[PDB]
């Protein structure tokens, strides 16, 4: 039980429980890599446990150390391409996380003043199904 | 054999290979978080599969969201205050790992500035064996 809190946190197993499902719509395109970190790091600050960021096409487990590079239009996260619209599952209390990105002058500001739109939607089940890249130990073994 | 590397992963269980051993002496005391925090990352970078962080009386097994906050003689890694002398466990190829550690610019030349030294040990065989902590999940459940 100590072995799946662990694994959740590190992306290596899915996870589920209520959240909140979050789409970004940025027709300019105008949303950064700084504004989506923003909004990453505001829902970790507000306690989601699982964060998972998809395109139409894509899906990337969101860790403490992912990168978020590139230009609006195309966000590179944790090596996928993604452009836009985005959508953002979060497990967390759902209001919590919702509240979150309703912060005056919070986040969310971000996306808004570049022309975009976000939608959050509350949620009693959220899967967050992506797993971060895997690799096989070289060196390690078990003692 | 699958639950033996994602639990080595994770923190889980202890791990065994070859790899480094790495001393800081620090009289001043002048190291400071962002030094600890340059050598995580600098074995990190080499390919390090486990890395334990040890003073003369406690023991850290680093993971993805470990941090290190503090001042020099007092550095706190995930909760654990610690105090120079320290030795920082490392599983990977010994040489690369070694290699990481000499580049310059990085925390061994940190070190050095505030008058330390830092003592490196290639070794057929280190033994990490501190666990990870992981605090409860309050919504986040596996699949």
């Amino acid at each position: 039980a100590r072995l799946a809190a662990l694994s959740i946190l590190v992306g290596a197993v899915g996870a589920t429980g209520p959240g909140v499902m979050i789409t970004i719509d940025d027709p300019g395109p105008g949303v950064a890599p700084e504004v989506m970190i923003d909004v990453i790091n505001e829902l970790r600050a507000a306690g989601a446990e699982a964060i998972q960021i998809n395109d139409a096409h894509r899906s990337v487990r969101v860790g403490v150390d992912t990168w978020v590079v590139g230009v609006p239009g195309s966000l590179t996260v944790d090596t996928k391409v993604l452009s836009p619209p985005y959508s953002i599952l979060a497990i967390g209390d759902p209001p919590t996380l919702a509240a979150a990105m309703n912060i005056p002058g919070g986040a969310q500001d971000g996306v808004k003043r570049v022309g975009g739109r976000m939608v959050v939607q509350q949620a009693d089940r959220v899967d967050v199904t992506a797993l971060r890249q895997p690799k096989q130990h070289q060196y390690a073994q078990p003692v």
